[PDB]
This record gives structure tokens, sequence and C-alpha cells, in this order.
DNA sequence: CATCAAGCCTTCCTTCAGGTGTTGCTCCAGAAAGGGTGT
């Protein structure tokens, strides 16, 4: 269907995961239900859901932003703006002189429709291994480009399954290559880390035409971009 | 290339003129009786 972004203006750049982490700080101790909606967690425990992440976070010049995908997190993230503005409004206003938050939103269409034809789309901050048989897989190209035609096949058909509406399922695709790889952390100071692939440039007959995540990791703000951009970027 | 506004308001009838004159029925619905005249 349609998924909403809301953006969030601090005056500074925060990173995603890094506001993840802020933003459960600040309402932990009041209003936990809210956070365990923005979060995706289980409605009992701290444990988040194995299921598609309906609210995640994204990336925003300067502050961070929020992707709320079909109805139910556009409805999450409708209720959660006022009390997550706020707190930030009572947390920069406890320090220094103070700074006006600002406001934006979005509410971007999903479609995808088959042509005969290949079309290129960039993703950044793709992060693809998190077993050691993707670290297997990786060493051989041969072996390890099917992985990655699965991968990304796999995540265009959940994210499709989760918003709701109906893919074609001859869709081909096609891997051409990636600019850089790095690792990335799920905590900061801690030994583990998850290895990622920089600038990837992928192919696929069909178009998209809308906010679009692939891969693992969905959830801090990793692989995901604007396709409507894309469409004649250059 | 995608949203982002994607109206708001308040007006939202007013006054008389809102007939006048005239027509407003007529007539006949008998049948001898005394004269003619025409076949």
């Amino acid at each position: 269907m349609f998924v909403k972004q809301v953006f969030f203006d601090l005056g500074a750049r925060i990173h995603a995961d890094e506001a993840r982490a802020l933003v459960a700080k600040l309402l932990d101790d009041t209003q936990p239900g809210l956070v365990s909606a923005l979060m995706n967690y289980m409605p009992a425990s701290k444990t988040s859901k194995t299921e598609f992440p309906l609210v995640q976070f994204s990336n925003f010049n300067q502050g961070f932003a929020l992707l709320g995908f079909g109805e139910v997190g556009a409805q999450i993230l409708s209720d959660a703006t006022p009390i997550i503005h706020d707190a930030m409004a009572k947390l920069f206003a406890s320090r220094g002189q103070g700074v006006v938050v600002q406001v934006s939103s979005r509410d971007v269409p999903l479609s995808c429709e088959k042509r005969p034809y290949g079309l290129q789309y960039t993703v950044a901050k793709m992060v693809v291994q998190k077993k050691h048989e993707h670290r297997e897989r990786l060493a051989n190209p041969e072996t390890g480009k099917v992985f990655l035609e699965g991968l990304f096949l796999r995540s265009l058909e959940r994210q499709a399954a989760a918003v709701g509406m109906v893919l074609p399922r001859d869709l081909v695709v096609s891997f051409k290559g990636a600019e850089r790889v790095s690792s990335v952390k799920l905590r900061p100071d801690s030994t583990l880390a998850h290895g990622s692939l920089r600038h990837a440039v992928f192919e696929v007959n069909a178009r998209l035409g809308g906010l679009w995540s692939v891969g693992f990791l969905l959830s801090k703000g990793f692989g995901h971009i604007n396709t409507d951009l894309q469409l004649g970027q250059g």
C-alpha cells in the first residue's frame, strides 16, 4: 500500500542506530506500549519480533527519520510523533540555550510493474553476512552470486507480502558489483561485527515506485533507499 | 523522481403590483275555420 516517512530535525546529525538507542532510553520510564510498537517488540517481553519490521529508523541530514510501512505502521507512527517530539524538546531544552525541533511528513505510495528490460538500482550500507555459511559463500563469487540474488529476491518478496500487495513472481535479478566491503557493529565497543557491502548495484527487469527495504538489519536504517528518486537519477 | 499543501467565510434578496368590463339568451313546439286556388 503506502509507507509514511517522518523527518525529525534537531539541528545536528545523529546516527540511526544511535537515535534508536537514544529514543528507547528517554521513553523507557513512561509509556512502554508506545516503545514496544515502535521497536517491533513482542507484546509480552522485550524481545523483538522475528517478522518484517513495520517501523524502522532511517537517515536524515539534520537528524533522523521514521518509516512506517502499511496502515498499522502509519498509525503507530501517527500516535508516536507528538510524544517523541516533546521528548526531544524537553531533552534539548534541558541543556544549552534550546533548539527548535522541526518535523516533516510524506506518504509515499508503493507500486511495482514488470518490464522486459533491465533497470539499475544502487543500495548503500548493505549487510549481507550473518552466519559462517554466508561467509563461506562469499569467498567464491559463483556461489556468493546466487546467494545474493536469492537474498534480494526474497527481500523484495517479503516486503511485498508484509505491505499487503501482490508482486509478480517472474522477476529476474542480476548483481553487477559493490564498491566497498565494511563491517557493522551491533553495539558499540563489541568484538562482534557483521560483514557488509557498500554501494552495491543491482539490476531488476521490473520497476519499483517507492521506498523499498532489502536484506538484514532493516530496523537500524540499513539497506533501504528511495527508488522513486532513482528513476532517472543518473 | 515521490509528498505538500490538496480552502477558509459570508453572502445564502429587497417591493409592489397580488385586474378591470361585459356578457348575466332568443323561440317554438296549435289546429280549427274561414277564405282562397289548382289539379
